[PDB]
């Protein structure tokens, strides 16, 4: 079923594999070709997308264009432009093209917007709560490690590894009261860490139950 | 899209930033004005929004709004109170006041508080829950290697700080039990920290879909009687 | 909120149980460290008086069902006087952790808890045993490619399921990782499972829960709108 | 309860393949584990002829993936007892895996949730995939120069990008410098959305589950009728 998506797999591990270095020049050479083969290809799907115009009836696919666009005049942007052999990285762009078949992203974007006004609610939570604990951390600990927990945005660090439970440990809190408050940023992330999955699991719900307006009130009780 | 929405949020934005710019170290004293100097253009922009909010009392006949105001007002007398009475370079960190400004105007916090009212009985015993296993845990670690490494599991609130570390999944990886069953325990420590990811995720997902159940009273209730 | 109005047996478990951990604190003082110790005794007084009170008036009404909330009371006397007396060496005091339970005993979270991990109960030991399953079998792996680089870190199943709860479970202390291609080509899909296993568990719970007031609706919309004439009259 | 009996045979069989490969063991011990090994295998040689013999449930019933279970779990570890020579056979009695899972009535009720849900679950993964590469991408235009050795190509990039987008959060492949630290609080904050679709979607996928089994307790069995439906 997905045509588009399997040819970009290879296209994505040609970019990296020509970023490794110590590379043979004959074999540095072969990846570069499998990308202009792909690149052939997705032109060629770029014809069936654009010259379909008096065969096709009324169906919306505004987003699918552009993603065949893109993926054709960007890696042919940098292939004249971009002399040096760091014009490769552009060919990134063909991560779109798994974006474009598959059902689950036109569902996405009726959670996201659905529940989207509690989505972005909890990102500036999320901030003010990095800054407040970023902003006592700074207070706490900036005599002790005076190179770590220096300024606010060397706390501010510790802050986004802290609640975001990623924990690093290149600054840890080396005081008693630094130490209890990192205990308390650590539990507070927690929290927030389920509360996304709170919110983004109940947009699912209902258009689950949106569909049974038409299949348990009309299908079962009408006919 | 929201560029004219939340006015009372876009000046924090810059303002808390300064703050932060401020307190770093080798910074030249004539940058170290300017950002001085940007701190106090959003200082009297939020006295030109108190006096918007405080002397047009117009509300028509039922109108409340108290915790809205309540914000404006420590906005200004705050920042105001370091501009004066604080003497050292330190009286910057006071402006993060500027905080509550994003939590004014944005419709979710008065969804959340309707949330966490709702399901409070349940949250509160999730932390209490946390406080016990971290605590049965702490004393766990304590027990096998007090006697292994001295200065790492010496004392209860030294592995208190692994628990925490290692509970939340944080697992920072500067206390680490070296012996075989320590370790064993680190496992069942780390799985329960699986456990309470789940039931803070599970609750919240519980109370938001009790959001969704107050419309059982004009679209369940009043529309198919 | 049951914090500041009602539970008052809980509150007393608070500087309790946090006198055990100084009382193990190296270098105290032994003028401060009675103290500490003192401490424990009003504490544990306290709760004996507490125990009378829930064995003096053993009913109100008719029958009331109350054989945990005693087993609680009781655990937190009997314990830390066991250690009182029989145990004579500087560290007793541990045993009066058993006042754990207490904030357990006044809280409406564990009985709805209770229902929910036995409803489900099925499914979330499902859950350990398939965490069990996939831990070993990455496990078996990660021994297997790292055997002859790193031969202390991954040298062993055990070294190996180490790394395995470590990363699965997205702690990642950072003393084992893997250091050859193939390891850490795995060690991401490790992670990847790791993001499955954590959101699993998430998914159970966001049933448990719900399927608990969902059966008020079991006899006010199901069983008591729609019947046959008459249903019950001798 | 004292019905899993199959199960609790594999705990001690897969912790003795564990046993078996610690360096600095002795030859007494080590054939003690050997000899355990045996000793559950040669119990599910009688559990494979206790399966394949008795049989009294049903007329023709489905059970194959039941019994080939326990087919594994005799013919793989006597391959290795058999044609492997080194030290390192006890890694096949590992197939004994596959044990806790016959019968655990869990893993045939996820298949369905793993269904139902499956085209949502297979676009996260290539979600997934897009942010972790789309991150390694500026991770490595932002520190090629500086750290030459841990971001010096898209596969060191992408192994930074998987242990911060997991939360993992290892602790060897960290940005130095600034855009790539601003970076790396992104990368931190998008895992913890990742972290929570997964367990929204699965929060769904077991949703729709729980009531399809109550579509013969609030569907088929409050709305009944005698001779009023056929097809
Ligand atoms: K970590
Ligand atoms: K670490
Ligand atoms: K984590
Ligand atoms: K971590
Ligand atoms: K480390």
């Amino acid at each position: 079923a997905p045509l588009n998506a399997v040819l970009a797999a290879p296209g994505l591990l040609a970019v990296a594999a020509l970023t490794i270095p110590d590379m043979s020049g004959r074999s540095r050479l072969a990846l570069a070709a499998l990308l202009a083969v792909i690149w052939g290809a997705y032109l060629l799907q770029l014809a069936a997308t654009l010259l379909k115009r008096r065969a096709g009836v009324v169906r919306d696919r505004t987003p699918k264009i552009a993603i065949d666009v893109l993926a054709v005049l960007v890696p042919l942007a940098a292939f004249l432009l971009d002399g040096s052999p760091d014009w490769s990285l552009y060919c990134a762009v063909w991560l779109l093209k798994p974006l474009r078949d598959s059902t689950f992203f036109p569902v996405l974007g009726r959670v996201l917007a659905n529940e989207a006004r509690n989505l972005i609610g909890v990102t500036t939570l999320f901030g003010v709560v990095l800054f407040a604990v970023a902003l006592a951390a700074y207070v706490i600990e900036r005599d002790i490690q005076p190179e770590k927990f220096g300024s606010i945005p060397q706390a501010m660090w510790w802050a986004v590894v802290t609640l975001s439970t990623t924990g690093y440990g290149d600054t840890i809190p080396q005081s008693f009261a630094g130490r209890v408050l990192a205990g308390a940023v650590m539990m507070s992330g927690i929290g927030i860490f389920g509360l996304w999955a709170g919110i983004l699991a109940t947009g699912f719900y209902q258009e689950v139950r949106r569909g049974d307006f038409v299949r348990n009130w009309q299908l079962v009780a009408a006919v």
